[PDB]
């Protein structure tokens, strides 16, 4: 995915499939098909984070 999202809160990964982000991070939204968890790229890391904890930039 090429779209960007702003991390609204800090979030430490709770499972192997999740990824960690700091508030203010600009992440690349890879997949937003799931209503609750969006897959994002945090710099050079990849995984899921709660959709409600990020904000699409467009």
């Amino acid at each position: 995915g090429k779209e960007l999202v702003l991390a609204l809160y800090d979030y430490q990964e709770k499972s192997p499939r999740e990824v960690t982000m700091k508030k203010g991070d600009i992440l690349t939204l890879l997949n937003s098909t799931n209503k609750d968890w969006w897959k994002v790229e945090v710099n050079d890391r990849q995984g899921y984070v709660p959709a409600a904890y990020v904000k699409k930039l467009d």
